[PDB]
């Protein structure tokens, strides 16, 4: 509709609009444009307003978070943009602003954005088995996540990046604590435990009970973190090739170094379709199914796509198997 042309990092009104939905094409955007989006989220959600974030600091902070992600095939800045943007979608799709405080929203967002800071592209199993410095340092306890978290607060400690610089120390402490819980919650080692906790509370969920809410926030950050297959098929599908890229880098290394190899990461045994059929069926669907009990609109917007994806990979699998049978 626009009478002249703008720079990319001036998001158009349509981009700003699209950004509220999970249909958003995360791939269309370069890092600056992504950084502008994350910026707008913080303003749009009323977090700049309500926590007096100096708006140039918001930017420096974002820029600096971005510098601290690595160029991993999957665990990179675009990943965090996805996780952050899915949280944003969900604040709208589940009207989280009715249920949550702005302090909770600020934690969900800053945790989302930071939750994979300085990821090395090899998981906790590698760290632990290779007895890496991180694994030694964190006593084999959620080493990566504890690391992301530390880098998170090291950035915020720099005064030019400190988006919380104008929050009272009580609020800071409250934000810090949420952020830590949430970022450690993203360790998939704890998935069944966290899911069981949540389901127990879900027997009689209570929005005024802090414990209930911490479990809900943990499920929300977990949803956004592994949510790629909720996105449109053209947007989701390239991620899987990236994740397999990293997964294979590790299992090569693991073979060469004489360490155990996850069959789910073993080049020789994972294929895409088999990888995702199981993840969608037994991790993603069930998780969003229980979310839907609190937020029924989540079914239409996020279970449906997951069903379609499950069903397509089932189709693709039927065809791989035929063909891999002609390799023999
Ligand atoms: C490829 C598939 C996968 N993992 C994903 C996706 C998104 N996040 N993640 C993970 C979560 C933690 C970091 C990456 C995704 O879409 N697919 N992995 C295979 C693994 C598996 N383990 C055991 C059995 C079967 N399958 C699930
Ligand atoms: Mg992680
Ligand atoms: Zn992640």
């Amino acid at each position: 509709g626009s009478h002249m042309t703008y720079p990319k990092y001036l998001l158009s009104p349509e981009t700003i609009e699209a950004l509220r939905k999970p249909t958003f094409d995360v791939w269309l955007w370069e890092p600056n444009e992504m950084l502008s989006c994350l910026e707008h989220m913080y303003h749009d959600l009323g977090l700049v307003r309500d926590f007096s974030i100096n708006p140039v600091t918001l930017r420096r902070w974002l820029f600096c978070v971005h510098d601290n992600y690595r160029n991993n095939p999957f665990h990179n800045f675009r990943h965090c943009f996805c996780v952050a943007q899915m949280m944003y979608s969900m604040v709208w799709l589940c009207s989280l602003q009715e249920k949550f405080s702005q302090t909770d929203i600020l934690i969900l967002m800053t945790a989302a954005i930071c939750h994979d800071l300085d990821h090395p592209g090899y998981n906790n199993t590698y760290q632990i088995n290779a007895r890496t410095e991180l694994a030694v340092r964190y006593n084999d306890i959620s080493p990566l996540e504890n690391h992301h978290c530390a880098v998170a607060f090291q950035i915020l400690a720099e005064p030019e990046c400190n988006i919380f610089s104008n929050i009272p120390p009580d609020g800071f402490k409250q934000i810090r604590q949420g952020m830590i819980t949430l970022i450690l919650a993203t360790d998939m080692a704890r998935h069944a435990e966290i899911m069981d906790s949540f389901k127990e509370k879900m027997e009689n969920f209570d929005y005024s009970n802090e414990e209930h809410m911490t479990l809900l926030k943990m499920i929300l950050i977990k949803c956004c973190d592994i949510s790629n297959e909720v996105r449109p098929m053209e947007v989701a599908e390239p991620w899987v090739d990236c994740l397999l890229e990293e997964y294979f880098m590790q299992s090569d290394r693991e073979k060469s170094e004489g360490l155990p190899v996850a069959p789910f990461m073993d080049r020789d045994k994972v294929t895409k379709a088999t990888a995702q059929i199981g993840f969608i069926k037994f991790v993603l669907i069930p998780m969003f199914e229980t979310v839907t009990k609190l937020f029924p609109m989540v079914e239409e917007i996020m279970l449906q796509p997951l069903w379609e994806s499950r069903d397509r990979y089932e189709e693709l699998k039927r065809i791989d198997d035929a063909m891999k049978e002609l390799q023999k």
